[PDB]
């Protein structure tokens, strides 16, 4: 029994961790094999390509624990900088850079000068941010996902939004959302509920003994949708009801029928109640966090 | 900016987890040095567990009764020792992997990081807060006995708690690293309950100072109150009684803001009368208890 927002063991992705200096700016960057990759705002409208043309390798210190790494080359792709060094990282997992969907879900391992300080789940918001903590120095920190022993890097954090949320890359230097890695006007978008997220957690509230908030009735996909419009939800596809097949079979509860209890809840609230000791509908769990955290899934 | 339920490194402790099998039962074990620590209850059968007597259980075991496996090697044990209600295996081999570390017996309304292990495996990190009625909230299965809490301030692990049982409410009890039980449980299938829990009113304090520290101040009011009329008000709401300990210990978030800490106490006695009609408080709906306030300092 229990549900807690649980992270990935963050041990493979700790032996990467090293601190960047450029100058004056410090921060973060993920060495694997013999490259160290990290934002490229650590060399600074900047002209990127025209700003690195200028610097040499003896430029970038990188730290490894107590070792100085020698940087022998540098390349940059989108908006990460790929710093060449002269030793292979031996602590390198298998890994995979890998593009997440808003929706999923994924470990942060938060760092200050290439030391790990804490790790939390979090997941990729319909908006392309990410409710993190990150404080300055931050920068360069990876979001990952363990499949058996391959690390699925797929977040490196950039920047704080003027909301407080945060907004980053793939490993490939490739935003998430409509943001651009410099000091301008930008702004997060409305953000939505994660739907299918919710309905997992419903599922896991189930698993767990909490069924008050069941009821006799169904609804039509067309008609919650509907009714999810109204209340800042993400639409419910067929795609998702066919992902929450398993957690149906298993509580003996049809998604639509899970569908009507959401649209109870939306349009009554919890009236004093909890569902796993929150006041609030959860949408940080996807539909796979749910039978992995009530499974036992090893890595 | 930003306020997340933050859990420490993991791979420290991830390095030290092994499966330990005697007989039937298999659970975790923690392999510091040529030393493996795990419940003395794996010796155990489920109709021993009614009124087992240990001593008489350990004395008919010999080594190579226990299985150790590290990963996909398999460990000799050379002797064991029972200490309080934990096992202590003597193994051949010590874990190069060790690291600099503690035992620590921490105390309720302290917070640690929990790896939850299955089959000496490592499946997920998270945080949690020792409650006021000694019990854990945590998320164990079948096969997490063994699994450990710790703390990793500097470079050092404090390894402060080990999975025993899961009480009927689907709370956890445990021991500290060297088998003493915290609250009034014991490793036996006896009718055992949780006592009624408490809110740990220091660290819903250090939470309120942590979302001022956050721009949010909407909860603030222009009253102070003293000491016994906040915990005349805290006691009927099960809030644990706040001490002149946990006033002196809020004093560098209360220089911080520029809040007196009993003109928080004040926030914290209206928030109870009133609710919080609508508004969250760092993303939430409910007084957030599982930050102590050194938690607050190290992540705000
Ligand atoms: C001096 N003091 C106010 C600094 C604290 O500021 C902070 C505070 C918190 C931060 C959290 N994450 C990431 C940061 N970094 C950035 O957003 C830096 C930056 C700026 C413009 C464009 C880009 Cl791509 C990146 C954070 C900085
Ligand atoms: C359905 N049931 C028979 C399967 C087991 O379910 C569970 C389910 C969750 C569990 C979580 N933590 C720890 C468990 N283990 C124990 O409580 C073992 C035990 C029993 C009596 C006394 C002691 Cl000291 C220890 C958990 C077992
Ligand atoms: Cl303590």
């Amino acid at each position: 029994s229990g549900f807690r927002k649980m992270a990935f063991p963050s041990g493979k992705v700790e032996g990467c961790m090293v601190q960047v200096t450029c100058g004056t700016t410090t921060l973060n960057g993920l060495w694997l094999d013999d490259v160290v990759y990290c934002p490229r705002h650590v060399i600074c409208n900047p002209n990127y390509e025209d700003l690195l043309i200028r610097k040499s390798n003896h430029n970038f210190l990188v730290q490894a624990g107590n070792v100085q790494l020698r940087v022998i080359g540098h390349s940059m792709q989108n908006c990460v900088l790929k710093l060449k060094v002269d030793t292979a990282n031996p602590k390198t997992p298998k890994y995979k850079f890998v593009r997440i969907q808003p929706g999923q879900t994924f470990s942060v391992l938060a760092c200050y000068n290439g030391s790990p300080s804490g790790v939390y789940q979090c997941a990729m918001r319909p908006n392309f941010t990410i409710k993190g903590s990150f404080l300055n120095g931050s920068c360069g920190s990876v979001g990952f996902n363990i499949d058996y022993d391959c690390v699925s890097f797929c977040y490196m954090h950039h920047m704080e939004l003027p909301t407080g949320v945060h907004a980053g890359t793939d490993l490939e230097g490739n935003f998430y959302g409509p943001f651009v890695d410099r000091q301008t006007a930008q702004a997060a978008g409305t953000d939505t509920t994660i739907t299918v997220n919710v309905l997992a957690w419903l599922y896991a509230a189930v698993i767990n003994g909490d069924r008050w908030f069941l009821n006799r009735f169904t609804t039509t996909l067309n008609d919650f949708n509907l009714v999810a419009m109204k209340y800042n939800y993400e639409p419910l596809t067929q795609d998702h009801v066919d992902i929450l097949g398993p957690l149906s079979a298993q509580t003996g509860i049809a998604v639509l029928d899970m569908c009507a209890s959401l649209k109870e809840l939306l349009q009554n609230g919890m009236n004093g109640r909890t569902i796993l000791g929150s006041a609030l509908l959860e949408d940080e769990f996807t539909p796979f966090d749910v039978v992995r955290q009530c499974s036992g899934v090893t890595f």
